[PDB]
C-alpha cells in the first residue's frame, strides 16, 4: 500500500542525504565546499517536496474530488504555454520539441491538462536520443480528439506497458539519483484524464513509443 | 485518504529543512557557520529516518509480516531499560517515572514490546503536567498480563477514544514539531499488542488517563 510505497521512495533520498552530510562534516571543507553541499542537499530536498505536492493532487482523485473545470481550449496554445517551460532541459539534452495539429480544439481543464502534458514530457525526455523530436499531435478521430506524445528510443517491454501508470511502478530500478520523476508523474496522468471521461493508451515498438489521451469532443 | 495522511506528516520535516538550507545559501557565511547549519540539518535527516522506519514497520505489520520472536521477559527489566532512555525527558518536564510490578513475566518480543513502551512513555509525556508521575503498573489478571502506562492530565473526549489508536489521528491540530510523535506511534502500538493476540485499551476521565495492553499469560 501507500505506506510501503512512500517510505520505500524517500529512504533511500534521506540515506543518501545524511551520507553526504555526515562525509561532509568529517573532514575541514573550505566555505564554498560546504555551500556545495548544501545546494546538493537542496535538490534532493527539492525533489522530495516535489513528490509531496504530487500525492496531494492525486489524493483529490480517490476520494473523488478531482473534478475537472472545462472549458473549451486551443490545444496549439496549451502545449505552447508547456513548451515553453521545457525548452531548456530540451537544448540541453538536445531534442527538438514539435507540435502537430490543424486548428486543434477540445474542451478541457486548461491546469490539469498542461499538467498531464507535462508530465507526459518529462517522461519523453527521460527516453529519447539526441538529436531526435518530441512530437505533440492532436486530432480529431470519430468525435474525439486525440492527443498524443511520441518519442523515438528504446522499446519499453511488455510486460511493463499496463502498469506504466501504476502509482511508483518504475520500469527499470531507476528509482533513482539526480533523474526524473516522482515516481506518481504518469498516474496523475491518467487520473486527469480519467477524470475528463477519456482514456490513456500506449504502444510501444521498434518504431517508437506512444502516449496517446483521448478526450471527448 | 491513506497517501494524504503520510504526505501531510512527511511535508512539514522536508518543508523546514529546505527553509533552512535556502536561508543557509542566501547569504555569504562563515565555514563555521556553514557547519553548525549542516550538523542540525543531520541531525533532521536523522529524525526523518526514524519516521520512514517507524512507517516500514507499520507497513509490516499490514502486510500482516509482524511476527513476534517470544520468550519469557522480566517486565520490570524491560520497562527498566525504556525508563533509563526516557530518564533526561522525564527530568526536564519535571515527572517521575515510576515502575509497579511484583516478580512480573510474560512471553512477548522484547524488541517490539519496548518499541509498544516506549510510544506509550512519549504519548504520555506529551500530556502530563510538571509535578506529577507516569506509572507503568505490570500485573496479572484473570490468567492475562496486563501493562497500564497511566497519566494525570486534561481527559481525552469519549469521541476521540476509539481513534486514538489510528495512524495520523490526531486530538488536536496541535504544535507541528518534535515533542508530538510521528502520527503513528500509537498505531504501532496496537499492531505489536494485536500481533501478540493481544488487545489495548484506554480509559480517561478527571482522575486520569490509562493505557492498558493485555497479553496472554
Amino acid at each position: 500500500g501507500a505506506m510501503a510505497d512512500i517510505a520505500h521512495e524517500i529512504r533511500t533520498p534521506i540515506t543518501n542525504l545524511i551520507t553526504q552530510t555526515e562525509i561532509a562534516l568529517s573532514q575541514s571543507r573550505s566555505q564554498k565546499e560546504l555551500e556545495d553541499v548544501l545546494y546538493s542537499n537542496l535538490e534532493e530536498l527539492t525533489r522530495m517536496a516535489k513528490m509531496v505536492s504530487d500525492m496531494l493532487f492525486l489524493a483529490q482523485a480517490d476520494n473523488n474530488q478531482l473534478i475537472p473545470e472545462k472549458k473549451m481550449l486551443n490545444l496549439a496554445d496549451e502545449v505552447g504555454k508547456v513548451f515553453d517551460f521545457f525548452e531548456a532541459l530540451a537544448e540541453d539534452r538536445g531534442v527538438e520539441l514539435r507540435f502537430v495539429g490543424d486548428k486543434c480544439q477540445v474542451a478541457g481543464d486548461p491546469l490539469m491538462l498542461r499538467r498531464a502534458l507535462s508530465n507526459l514530457l518529462s517522461n519523453a525526455l527521460r527516453y529519447t536520443p539526441p538529436s531526435e523530436a518530441i512530437v505533440v499531435r492532436c486530432q480529431t478521430v470519430n468525435h474525439q480528439v486525440q492527443v498524443s506524445v511520441e518519442n523515438p528510443g528504446t522499446p519499453i517491454a511488455p510486460e511493463h506497458l499496463p502498469r506504466l501508470f501504476d502509482r511508483f511502478y518504475r520500469v527499470a530500478p531507476s528509482r533513482q539519483r539526480k533523474g526524473e520523476g516522482s515516481g506518481i508523474g504518469l498516474a496523475i496522468v491518467k487520473s486527469i484524464v480519467v477524470a475528463h471521461k477519456g482514456t490513456v493508451a500506449v504502444t510501444s515498438d521498434a518504431r517508437g513509443t506512444r502516449f496517446v489521451i483521448t478526450l471527448p469532443a
